[PDB]
């Protein structure tokens, strides 16, 4: 071995308040993919026994030794996570005593070459010859630190093109809140009605072209709002005894996104039936039945009551205290809406085990079949999704598989279910071929009941369509324009009415579709962390096409739905439910501090959070928030449907909890650390 | 975002062809988490606003910046793989002007921890503080950097012991060749016969004990051997139509592991029935079945002739042409015989659907039963493998979870069978509750046939003995005992020659258990290479007890055979050979070059071998690879038995096939790259 010694020092970005600018020589899409033939290549340029003083191994090229830059310059930032390089450029410097003036080489790869260990994702090499170097590599960092100058320069097809880009760059660089009635739904329109014309056009026409990416997500967005849309139709249907049909959630979901699509700000937000939903169905069909009113007037009066609620929200700027929401709640809602997924299909496992392996009306085989294909079905779908994370696998692939990971799944198991097991018939969920509930048929006790459950229902909707707002318009995410919280919600309180009145499920936000959507419909730039890669978005396009044509599409599938789309047994739905369970964990920190009791403490990042933070208070944290995500499920898990239809009021109650409480028994600092 | 100047220099070994050796303070079982602690502590041991000037981050300690030190040296390697990094030692280097005299501090910290990227499993922080520091921290890298000298620090128990150890290691450190006839036996027979006794009491006395860990692996080889024994037993009678037991699998596994253990070089090599050995006996029961000939005394003549053909190789020291054998070769064979795997697995499943499924004599239940539970029981299996690699478990669990993947799995899979499900009966390996083969009885063309079969399976017996014996033996393993082939060829085919005269299954070196054997009975350094786990092996025990219990403890496992040991159904047997396909191939290049289609070559390491050579060159490689590969699966596992019998013979012409003609159309030097 050889002893290597690493030296790592601070310079300070460029303070621009040249000539080397114009001299620079500018390679554009270099196929190579060694450092040695891109370094080579550059050093030609400028008009070799050179290459090999850029690396370590200097005075022994030919013996094969350590292959390492030795000066090299690149972006780094700081994060409760850790210390994150810029692994999008990198800037070599040579001091040569021979050579006579300063040289400077702009290289830009036509795909990310992994050129160090914390330069993966290598776009951009700038090759600075001294005779000092210095200044000049520090200018040029300074310039191609800025996340948008690196997608401006990506853009540009000729080396003039990218001169005159680095010049325009350089010379460019040289309480009482909620009073006002209504002032939150007039901002949000006055803010979302000039920019309204360009949602439409914004990749359609211009420099930039988006048909393709746009043809993509519409896609995508169809697959993943029709397959869970028939899986919670299905679950509604076996909930409600068959009141809410796949039909009808099919109807209501395109109704709904498409009114949502068109008049709404804020576009990249997915409405989608939820778990949550579902439960509170059930609750409501659970009451209905206990005290023999009717199904479709009880759920229309709810359904009323609580776009009552939303809209006095909305008016009254309430969205405003979601600002006091913490990452905390957000994951322990998460976590309890992956349980209720799980237990949906678990539930819906057994009662087909309890049906046809038991008889209790050649079952067995269709009970170990209904489990092996839901099985099968989770195993596949989760493959293809986290086959996403590969550093390894072409942009293109990992993507394609991110995107059709589900739908895959679904189509080979149903394959597999319905042609390579046909012999043995299944469970299919019911489709037998839209009134007005009779609301003034109800009494006056039913009425007030029906209050009381719709202000619950708001609260829940309240909560869980701020969050998805939130996670849309997170300032990561780079969105432009501006947010729409108060009309959005007034939005869905009105469509909610609409649906209700008509007997179709509730809608609201997507938690797992929307950032899915804001990643599909954006740019970003890779990096790889830990073997695993992590997306920064650069731009969001932020057009409403997209939701709409997969509304469009959702609502033309009912075309299909008699003799398509019915072969996909109910153990398919079942494990599209499970895969989104497991998937819609993906960031969650409360299910890494729980994992972290098996895992290792030294063995994160040295700046990372767990590693700062004592384990007794990261322990105490996480203890605190599986007591609330327990005490969650317990309430909104239960067999009694008055206990039940109560967990709202725990999800409101945990925020004022998160905000008083926990400081007092847990220092700020550290819970600071560990929220950011 | 904060630009940082990172410089990497080389640093000559000190030749030391002291003061500060004894001025240096050593702290040890530190079991601070952090580096600031950690440092702190160091700091503090000289007799604090010394801390900060380690870092990046000197002048503003207050603000949240990156925390990343200064002047570290560390211990670099280059291979074909990439720029390895001693990851389980760093060097920290302050030079401060306030300071009047030298100060060193050497850490040793209880557990490894994450200090950088390259300094994952760090366990000696050396940090030297200088008023020059460059000597310093140079002479104490290059004692750190030697592999065995760690170890011997790690096991001090206090600071004079590791003051006087440092001492200790700086002055410390200031053709024509087979004409002998059975040369080769003797002299392993002498290099083997004195180091005998310690074999024996390697860790039992001592100042190292391994009685915790001689039990441990001792536990892992009788299951990891009682298992696939029984697998393939029952895959033996399946073939045989019961002329081979699982009762006689077992018998013959337990006596020849003692025998070898015994009386045997080398005693870490594991002899166990592979599945090359079961297409082999299936080629002999068809041949007999065809000829009408009795399957014990042709099986019996036959391994008569295998054994004179080893012994004749052994005696005239054929063994050393095996030097000649590439890495190309062994993993076309690996993945040979992991196609066979999956082709059994796939087999029996195929024919326990045709006879319950199709009723070709409730079976489509147990159909559907088997091919879920074999599905399970692979991915159980494979899962708990995998969890081996994760770099941030405690490293008892990660090694547990290796040691008992496969024996969980089986467990569990078979209570689920067997429990669970119940109510479906399925298919189980039969069980009749060890005769020498009438030989005399056999005709003179019969005895030639077996000539030409044992020359056959002696061929294949050669080379996958001495390919295994060649990975145990491998110089990064570390074994400071010699190596012993031809005596261990002589003694394998004598206990052949006994199994087959009783008519028991043949056996050689197991590929696979080898290998974790010696793991298993090693000490490792553990090495964090793109988030994954790699293991240094600095030294291996080797004692023969380990192997001779676990050989008693399958033999002993006879009486569970009844009542235990068959509630084991045959899926999950087929489960385990799909679990051994998939994990025989974690190394394997040739599967990495097959996938690299599907990967990127950019996003590999830059000095990989990968991104060095050519991408036509390596795919033109991958293409012979393959077309060999696809060769020996057409002779070996083809329909016809007198062609199914000739694939050792392709097994030893793929060697002179990569010797010869591959570097005629393959550059030398990229070949040369690749393999090793």
């Amino acid at each position: 071995c050889v002893l290597l010694h690493t030296s790592r020092k601070y310079l300070k970005l460029k303070n621009f308040k040249d000539g080397f600018l114009a001299q620079a020589s500018i390679v554009l899409n270099e196929t190579a993919t060694s450092l040695d033939n891109v370094l080579r290549t550059m050093l030609r340029r400028f008009a070799d026994l050179l290459m090999a003083m850029l690396f370590t191994d200097a005075g022994a090229p030919m013996r094969g030794k350590v292959h390492l830059l030795s000066d090299t310059i690149q972006g780094v930032t700081a994060t409760v996570t850790g210390v994150r390089y810029q692994q999008s450029w990198l800037c070599i410097i040579c001091t040569m005593k021979a050579l006579q003036k300063r040289h400077v080489c702009i290289s830009r790869l036509v795909r990310p070459q992994n050129w160090g260990e914390n330069s993966c994702e290598v776009r951009f090499v700038i090759l600075v010859l001294a005779p000092t170097a210095m200044e000049v590599a520090r200018t040029f960092a300074t310039m191609f630190s800025d996340i948008a100058f690196r997608q401006k320069l990506l853009e540009t097809r000729t080396e003039e093109e990218f001169k005159e880009a680095l010049v325009h760059q350089r010379q460019l660089l040289t309480c009482k809140d909620f009073v006002p009635f209504g002032k939150g739904i007039r901002e949000d329109i006055a803010r979302r009605f000039p920019l309204y014309p360009l949602d439409f056009t914004d990749g359609i026409i211009g420099k930039n072209k988006a048909v393709g990416k746009y043809i993509t997500t519409t896609l995508f967005l169809y697959f993943a709002c029709l397959l869970p849309t028939i899986a919670f139709g299905s679950l509604n249907d076996e909930n409600t005894d068959g009141a809410i049909d796949v039909q009808k959630t099919i109807a209501g979901q395109s109704i709904g996104g498409l009114l949502y699509a068109l008049f709404s700000g804020q576009p990249l937000v997915i409405l989608l039936t939820t778990a949550p939903l579902a439960l509170y169905i059930q609750v409501i069909r659970v009451i209905c039945d206990d005290y023999d009113l009717d199904f479709n007037s009880f759920y229309a009066w709810t359904g009323l009551w609580n776009s009552f609620f939303l809209a006095l929200y909305a008016f009254f700027n309430l969205s405003l205290v979601m600002s006091l929401f913490k990452r905390s709640t957000e994951e322990i809602i998460a976590l309890f809406i992956s349980i209720t997924f799980v237990l949906d299909a678990v539930k819906g496992t057994v009662k087909i085990f309890w049906k046809y392996y038991y008889g209790h009306y050649s079952g067995q085989a269709t009970a170990v079949l209904s489990l092996l294909i839901m099985l099968g079905t989770l195993w596949l779908g989760y493959t293809l999704y986290q086959f996403k994370k590969s550093p390894y696998l072409h942009p293109c692939v990992r993507e394609i598989l991110s995107d059709c990971a589900l739908p895959i799944a679904v189509l080979a198991f149903s394959l597999i279910s319905s042609h390579g097991f046909r012999e043995i018939e299944m469970s299919k969920f019911r489709y037998n071929p839209f009134a007005m509930a009779q609301i003034q048929s109800l009494s006056l006790r039913a009425v007030s009941g029906a209050m009381g459950l719709g202000f619950l229902l708001s609260m829940l909707f309240f909560i869980e369509q701020n969050l998805v707002a939130a996670l849309v318009n997170a300032p990561e995410n780079r969105l432009v324009k501006g947010t729409a919280y108060h009309w959005d919600l007034l939005l869905l309180a009105i469509i909610n009415t609409g649906l209700s009145l008509f007997g179709l499920p509730w809608i609201h936000a997507a938690y797992p579709h929307s950032p899915l959507h804001v990643r599909a419909l954006a740019l970003v730039e890779e990096r790889v962390e830990n073997g695993h890669i992590y997306d920064t978005i650069v731009n969001v396009k932020e057009t409403r096409l997209t939701s709409l044509g997969a509304s469009v599409l959702v609502g033309l599938s009912l075309l299909l739905l008699p003799v398509p789309l019915q072969w996909i047994p109910k153990p398919v739905l079942y494990g599209l439910f499970l895969y989104i369970a497991l998937t819609s964990l993906d960031g969650n920190q409360l299910v890494q501090r729980v994992a972290l009791l098996l895992k290792e403490q030294t063995a994160y990042p040295p700046t990372h959070y767990i590693r700062r933070v004592p384990q007794r208070k990261i322990h105490y944290f996480t203890g605190l928030q599986v007591l609330q995500l327990l005490l969650l499920c317990a309430f909104g898990m239960s067999s009694l449907p008055y206990m039940k239809m109560i967990f709202p009021l725990i999800m409101i109650a945990m925020i004022p909890i998160r905000y008083i409480l926990l400081p007092r028994i847990i220092e700020a600092k550290y819970l600071d650390v560990m929220d950011a």
